[PDB]
């Protein structure tokens, strides 16, 4: 059990914990996955749902960064392919091998047909891939147009193909939390930290239950802040400090596969003389692409896509594919996110052109803060967190904290061997936990057999409190299967209403929430009503 | 024989019947062209204003550098091209460019460096791979600070973090030109030194020959030829301007560079060393061992003035001494410690730099072009690409001889045509030197000298060994005498400096022993040519001037 039941118990049990963690993203989720495995009594709190922050709004990939070889920044490339190795090892059901395609042009560079080849050999050598079935290779201008029919011809010299990975971020967070649960940790989502319990120090926190206006006080030896782009907002809860962050907005658009077919990931130049590059990626029967870099000020819980972000991106896909003719009217889904950057770094520092871009400082009040960084280095940042924690529990309290190896502790649903039609999907999506799903496959009105269990499983096991957490973060219904959402939408909500036995007004408020969300995704407010 | 006598017969033939190809300039670029034309059957002539190599081909860095710096901006094709042609040159002249691994120390207090301990490793591995060197006896390796000071205890310690060691070659530029020249002569080419082109001959607006002046006798002759190719290095514009019937746009813009020599006890470096100037100007300086000395440079300044005898300025010297005194803090080197030196002009095409050499169509930085009047010009390039430059030129030459006159020519593989003294298995230099040295010992020479001469002359050591067997000149050792006699009869020595400066390492690298042999060498050449007493006194005054300039006597006041 891991639902609203397990939830209420947790809240009560936290009524002096060893460690309190603020933030339920990939960062907070990684700290706990390790602390629990090491003994510490831990109690984490996530203001909204799990992973509903930036950790569900990224490019959704694990790019190697081959681009860095242009300035011979070889140590950065080695770290990256190296850490990417661990993760794939501790979560064999999430990041998957999805070789990428990099076309070469003499009209417009970065590499030529001769240099891409040597760049890809140094890449596989550092990645220790050199030899396996995923070894790089090149393509002739003829054999490139085959795979991608609408790809610009004027000036095509061919292309290169090297290893890269697909990675659902939301699932990475949840299966880390679900493993943190199994190890006894008070994980409470939908609970917001609103104040601090103080002489001059910090001994506790005062949280609010967003499900019930009840205010509780928490007691713990140490309080660590891992609120991502919210790092400063959480800090300022202590009424004198200065800013440490400066986030940027990036967005993505989505279209039907037949409006822009691409059998594999494709990286290329914008063509607007700004040095930026763009992706066009496949994902089920769709193809999404992007992204975007712009200073942002306003609401952090729901950043919005505008006309100018659309203009910019359309001008890019239309130049790289002159035969597509894509307009605002072709987009079926979308999303926006904010990058947790420290004053000084930029968005291009993610792929070229304590951890790289992150820090772990301790405030004078005694608050630990882990900021910046990037999802691909989540496990690595937490190991550096558990260090200033296993030492801080002794030099001040004398607790015998254990020692582990995060690089080898496999998480939820993925404990099998690394080199491991709707039961096929279920296996390759939940991995191991697909076993528990089958046992449950007593359907529901308007739904299907399989779709019933994946919903029941969410409620029983994935802390599904609201319907949106299911169609958005626990599965790919809203973002990649829009054209199938309207014949499962109402049914799903009623099974939720049933399981929770909400009420005729709690049910009304919920549905109201799905309306606002789906609409902002489908940019109805821009289309002057679709 | 290849001497003043051969010279005089060549001068008559070039006047008897028309040539198919006449070459202007006897440095590495013309020597290169001459060898490939001769081997192909093309009747060939070549004229050189001074001695062979007296221009910029005897004034370079005397190294064959790989260009590992180019990996910093991932310019891999340039590096592949360079290590690849270096292997090709070693195959045709295994007795000149030799292996001599480079030491590259790493520092953290310098601010903005090229590589760090982590990055030099992946750079040296990529370097060896591109050069098919990984898996051989010269594959790279790194050193720790304490390992570095073990080899050079006098290197700046503040910040030293270790070193990288990778493969590179030492190269004698003057000996490389003359062994290409000797090969061309053996294959029939008419080669004349101390002969200057002073004008063109015409039939309409079309060049059909050259008027040449014999600098030794004030005589002026006419040479008829089907094609004329200009390979005069930094003098490329000045030669093109011998056509006064048409002013023309300049292609060149030469820069100057110098090199200084001190005795090794003053800067003991066991192997070549490469480092930052410390003047944050983006440049690098070398410290290299040669015989029992250490030489260092170089500089890079815009120039105007006489092209035949460029001079070292006090400003060139202070720039270099500031670099060495910063890199080795206890050595304290000043002008008084310098015993020899040289300066030359880079043949750059308007728009290029000395920097592009080491990462500071035909080949990088060169061009092959024909003028409206029929004159062909081959300009730019660098010494390490000489054979590749001659190949592109021969390609156009055969195509013009067939089309315009119906003349078929044999196609040779220049990548395998070994030059003078280099006819032996390139992978077995030491075995070949061990054997030849025996033939030398059985001739009356000592162990040290026979090995030297075999390593320096290669196969040609046998002729040196034969003459040795047969008559020491007054004041000279059996060994020295045999080298000089070989010089006069087989290497076209015509004046004292040709021998002490370019055929041997006497002036530059053994200055401390030059006085013992200076006069005996002039006397032997004097009697051998049978000079008037007035002629000898002038050949003497001229050599003294060359020594005064190397010694930096004026600056020293
Ligand atoms: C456009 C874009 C592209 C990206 N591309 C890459 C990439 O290519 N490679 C890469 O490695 N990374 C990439 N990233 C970055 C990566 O997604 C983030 O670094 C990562 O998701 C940050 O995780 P986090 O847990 O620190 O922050 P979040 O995921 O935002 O989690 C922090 C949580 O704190 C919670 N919180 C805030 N205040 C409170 C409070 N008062 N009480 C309780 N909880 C609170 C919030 O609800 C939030 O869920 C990209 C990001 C963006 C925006
Ligand atoms: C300081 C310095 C550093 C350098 N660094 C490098 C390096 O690291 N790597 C590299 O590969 N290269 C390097 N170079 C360049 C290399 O030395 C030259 O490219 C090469 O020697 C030039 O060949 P060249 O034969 O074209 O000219 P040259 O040797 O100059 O010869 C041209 C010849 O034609 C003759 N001539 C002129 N006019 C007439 C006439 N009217 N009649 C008859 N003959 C005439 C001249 O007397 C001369 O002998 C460097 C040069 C310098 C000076």
């Amino acid at each position: 059990m891991f639902s609203n039941k397990t939830r209420q118990d947790s809240i009560q049990k936290m009524q002096e914990l060893d460690l309190l963690i603020i933030g339920g993203g990939i960062t907070g989720a990684g700290v706990a996955v390790q602390a629990a495995a090491s003994g510490i009594k831990t109690g984490l709190i996530e203001m909204q749902d799990f992973a509903e922050g930036t950790s569900s709004r990224s490019t959704k990939l694990v790019h190697g960064g081959i681009r860095y070889l242009k300035t011979f920044d070889v140590e950065v490339v080695a770290d990256t392919v190296g850490e990417r190795a661990v993760v794939q090892g501790i979560a064999p059901h999430i990041p998957k091998p999805d070789p990428m395609l990099l076309p070469i042009y003499e009209d417009e560079t970065t590499f030529n047909m001769f240099s891409v080849k040597v760049a890809m050999d140094l890449y596989d050598k550092l990645a220790n891939v050199t030899g396996t079935k995923y070894e790089n290779y090149t393509l002739t201008p003829e054999e490139v147009l085959e795979r991608e029919p609408f790809l610009k011809k004027e000036g095509l010299k061919g292309a290169g193909v090297y290893l890269d990975f697909r990675n659902n971020d939301a699932r990475l967070v949840i299966d880390n939390i679900k493993k943190a649960a199994e190890d006894g940790a008070y994980l409470v989502s939908k609970m917001k930290a609103v104040g601090f319990l103080y002489g001059d120090q910090i001994v506790g926190v005062k949280a609010r239950d967003l499900l019930t206006d009840e205010v509780i006080e928490i007691k713990a030896k140490l309080v660590i802040n891992t609120s991502g782009p919210w790092v400063d907002k959480v800090r300022n809860l202590n009424f004198p400090v200065s800013p440490k962050m400066r986030p940027t907005k990036g967005i993505h658009l989505v279209v039907d596969a037949k409006k822009l077919p691409v059998p594999q990931p494709t990286y290329f130049d914008t063509g607007k003389q700004d040095g930026r590059m763009v992706f066009a990626i496949p994902r089920e029967n769709k193809t999404y692409f992007g992204t975007t870099d712009t200073d942002y000020q306003g609401d952090f819980t729901d950043p919005k896509v505008t006309q100018e972000d659309v203009d910019y991106l359309l001008d890019v896909i239309n130049h790289r594919y002159p035969e597509a003719n894509i307009t605002l009217a072709d987009i079926e889904a979308s999303w926006a996110g904010l990058r947790p950057l420290l004053i000084g770094n930029s968005g291009s520092d993610y792929n070229g052109g304590i951890s790289r871009g992150s820090s772990l400082e301790r405030e004078p009040d005694g608050l630990l803060t882990l900021s910046g960084g990037k999802i691909t280095d989540y496990r690595k940042m937490a190991e550096g967190a558990l260090r200033l924690i296993r030492q801080l529990l002794k030099e001040e309290y004398g607790i015998e904290t254990k020692e582990i190896d995060s690089k080898k502790y496999q998480i939820s649903g993925g404990n099998f061997d690394p080199t491991k039609e709707d039961a096929t999907y279920i296996a390759d999506f939940y991995g191991t936990n697909a076993r528990r799903i089958f046992e449950l496959a007593a359907p529901y009105p308007g739904l299907s057999l399989a779709e019933s269990a994946r919903l029941r499983y969410g409620l029983e096991e994935e802390m599904v409190l609201a319907p949106g957490d299911y169609l958005i973060r626990r599965t790919n219904h809203l973002l990649f299967e829009r054209d199938q959402l309207d014949e499962i939408k109402q049914p799903v909500i009623d099974a939720i209403a049933e399981y929770f036995g909400w009420t005729e007004e709690e049910k009304a408020q919920q549905t109201k929430r799905l309306e606002a969300l789906i609409a902002e995704s489908d940019l109805r407010e821009l289309k002057g009503e679709k």
